[PDB]
């Protein structure tokens, strides 16, 4: 998928997590995110355009990735042993990964 696609079920997703209401619905919607989150990690970005795959920026584009992928298997964690409220805690969080990359290239 490109990288807006991923970036609208990274969206929905989340939205989907603050509305749930029970631990398997927010599993479901982090392993989406998960699956969303390392599909844009492949994505050159329009802003980057130009830049090799090398480049600080780059480098740090797909860093700001792995590090979301992480905070999501955080949060899977919490999900997985049925701790909802705490999830969705987690899942609020990711949100100062996502503007602090928005901030940047977006
Ligand atoms: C879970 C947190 C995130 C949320 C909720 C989120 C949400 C969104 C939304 C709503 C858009 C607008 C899409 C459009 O214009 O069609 C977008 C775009 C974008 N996001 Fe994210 N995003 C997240 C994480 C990230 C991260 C971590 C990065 C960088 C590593 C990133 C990079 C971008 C870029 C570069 C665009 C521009 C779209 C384009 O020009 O095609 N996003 N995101
Ligand atoms: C350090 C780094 O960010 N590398 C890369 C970062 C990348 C970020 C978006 C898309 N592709 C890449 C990429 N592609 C091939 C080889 C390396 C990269
Ligand atoms: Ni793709
Ligand atoms: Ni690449």
């Amino acid at each position: 998928a490109d990288l807006e696609d991923n970036m609208e079920t990274l969206n929905d997703n989340l939205k989907v997590i603050e509305k749930a209401d029970n631990a398997a619905q927010v599993k479901d919607a982090l392993t989406k995110m998960r699956a969303a989150a390392l599909d844009a990690q492949k994505a050159t970005p329009p802003k980057l355009e130009d830049k090799s795959p090398d480049s600080p920026e780059m480098c740090d584009f797909a860093a700001g990735f792995h590090i979301l992928v992480g905070q999501i298997d955080d949060a899977l964690h919490l999900a997985n042993e049925g701790k909802v409220k705490e999830a969705q805690a987690a899942a609020e969080q990711l949100k100062t990964t996502c503007n602090a990359c928005h901030q940047k290239y977006r």
